[PDB]
């Protein structure tokens, strides 16, 4: 069925649950063998969200090259990302190794450090131009170069040094601030603002390694970022954008990365950004 009409005849039914144990019941089951070795409980923010041995990110590192992020490789809409979990106390340093090894430019953040009462991920980024910060397990220094505050997001310039070859690289961290501590915003509005934004920095584009995206576990948020940004792509790619099946680009993404989405509200919210992105785009 198309989408929008799919859409008004799930909400009259009622049947979002039913739709989305669909998904939960067809999703791909891969082993996750690296990610429970007992050396790497302390790299883990949940234990019942790892990332899949075919599709983990390998850190560049003889000792242990275990971090939870996953790529996800969308073939026909010529898009790669990388989706990891928020940072802990102990993996700082291993996060900004990946963003240095997989050549990203930008990172995107859907949560905030603190949500209901309690650390949802660490304060890995410098809030202050003179306050740098090292990184002495894998040798990287981090400064803040500008922020930019706006009322839904926030947008950082940051300088990234490998200390051991001196070379630096300029990364941009896109910040949505206003995700609320429960349910999905009652707009996509501010979203799709904010996916444009991303977007028209470069940081989604082939002349870049694949971009990083987290929220606390990086599997909710995150997967409603991407399944979006990929949906509204292939509907500019295809001549019949009415062919566009969001459960099956949702399916192919978990072949990638488990748990895509992470209630049924959440579905339904993805739904309401491809429809109104998909009107915006146009031409119109
Ligand atoms: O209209 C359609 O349904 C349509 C148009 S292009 C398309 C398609 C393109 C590429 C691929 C892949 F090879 F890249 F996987 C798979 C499907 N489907």
């Amino acid at each position: 069925m198309e989408m929008e009409k799919e859409f008004e005849q799930i909400d009259k039914s009622g049947s979002w649950a039913a739709i989305y144990q669909d998904i939960r019941h067809e999703a791909s089951d891969f082993p996750s063998r690296v990610a429970k070795l007992p050396k790497n409980k302390n790299r883990n923010r949940y234990r019942d969200v790892s990332p899949f041995d075919h599709s983990r990110i390998k850190l560049h590192q003889e000792d242990n090259d275990y971090i939870n992020a996953s790529l996800i490789k969308m073939e026909e809409a010529q898009r790669s990302y990388i989706l990891t979990q928020g940072p802990l106390p102990n993996t700082v340093g291993h996060f900004w190794e990946m963003v240095w090894e997989q050549k990203s430019r930008g990172v995107v953040m859907l949560n905030r450090v603190m949500e209901k009462g309690s650390l949802k991920c660490a304060q890995y980024w410098p809030q202050k131009e003179e306050k740098e910060m090292i990184f002495e397990d894998t040798n990287l220094k981090l400064t803040l170069i500008s922020e930019d505050i706006k009322s839904y997001y926030t947008v950082r310039q940051l300088e990234l040094e490998n200390l051991t070859t001196q070379e630096t690289r300029e990364i941009l961290h896109f910040h949505y601030t206003t995700w609320p501590d429960f349910g999905v915003p009652e707009s996509p509005a501010s979203f799709l603002n904010f996916l444009f934004k991303v977007r028209e920095s470069g940081s989604l584009s082939p002349e870049h390694g694949p971009v990083v995206v987290h929220c606390s576990a990086g599997i909710g948020r995150s997967g409603t970022f991407c399944l979006a940004d990929t949906c509204l792509l292939l509907m500019d790619k295809r001549k019949d954008p009415s062919s566009v099946d969001i459960k099956k680009v949702l399916l192919e993404m978990r072949k990638f990365r488990m748990g895509l989405i992470q209630t049924a509200d959440q579905l339904r919210f993805s739904y309401l950004a491809v429809i109104e992105g998909a009107k915006f785009i146009m031409g119109d």
